[PDB]
RNA sequence: UGCCCGGUGCCGGAAGGUCAAGGGGAGGGGUGCAAGCCCCGAACCGAAGCCCCGGUGAACGGCGGCCGUAACUAUAACGGU
């Protein structure tokens, strides 16, 4: 199991720069989910919990 | 060749506590007609030792536990007790 634990550690990573899946930029009001990728302009509405816009569209 | 002198040992301490023989003799008793003779006996004075106050490890000896915490884990330099 600890070998499987390190498999998680070694396959996640790394809360670092070149490592985004979505980019919430509050200085020009956008949240690009650079995976798919939607471009909703309601930044302070996504921070309130409107992730359906992303979840359902990113289950593909 | 580190840290611990609380326990034991040794060393130092004319204070204080306790301390035997002895000294002392408030008081009490036996007996005698009696002077007397004989026996207990409090306060108080009275050594070392012990207590007490310190020192001492190349003196006898002794030198912990639990809990949490860091770039996603592990570990814990750090903290709490
Ligand atoms: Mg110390
Ligand atoms: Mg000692
Ligand atoms: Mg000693
Ligand atoms: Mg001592
Ligand atoms: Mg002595
Ligand atoms: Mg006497
Ligand atoms: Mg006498
Ligand atoms: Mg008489
Ligand atoms: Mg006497
Ligand atoms: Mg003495
Ligand atoms: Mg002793
Ligand atoms: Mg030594
Ligand atoms: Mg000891
Ligand atoms: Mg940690």
């Amino acid at each position: 199991k600890n070998a499987e634990k390190q498999a998680m550690e070694d396959n996640k990573s790394d809360i670092g720069w070149g490592s985004q899946i979505r980019s919430y930029v509050l200085d020009d009001s956008r949240i690009k989910d650079l995976r798919t990728g939607v471009e909703t302009r309601n930044t302070q509405a996504v921070l309130d919990g409107s992730l359906d816009q992303f979840i359902e569209a990113s289950l593909k």
